[PDB]
Formats: structure tokens, C-alpha cells, sequence
């Protein structure tokens, strides 16, 4: 039993992550200007 | 009937709506600056 729609899901998490990631150092240079 | 079309499909919508998150923030910032 073998697929592939699991390892480009990770794939998908681990850029989802990346880009909570950036929202968040966003969110911290936002502040810090302000 | 199944498909992964959809939720594969739905996931890039929800990362397409925190893109237009960042770029919004982004332009926030922008203005901020100037």
C-alpha cells in the first residue's frame, strides 16, 4: 500500500508552518515599530 | 465518490488567503514607514 498524497500533504504543513512562521516575525516588526 | 482534489484544492485556498494576509500586511508597513 503505497501513496503520495501524504508526503506532498507534509510537504504543504511544513510550508504552512513556514509562513505562520513569517506571519509571526511580521506581526514582531509590526509591533516594534510602533 | 471520493476525491483529494478538493482538500489539496481547499488547502491552497487557505494559504492563498494567509498570502494575501502577509501581502496586506505588508502594504500596512508600507505606508507605516512613508
Amino acid at each position: 500500500a503505497n501513496d503520495n498524497s501524504e508526503e506532498m500533504r507534509h510537504r504543504f504543513r511544513q510550508l504552512d508552518s513556514k509562513l505562520n512562521d513569517l506571519k509571526s516575525l511580521l506581526k514582531e516588526i509590526a509591533n516594534n515599530i510602533k
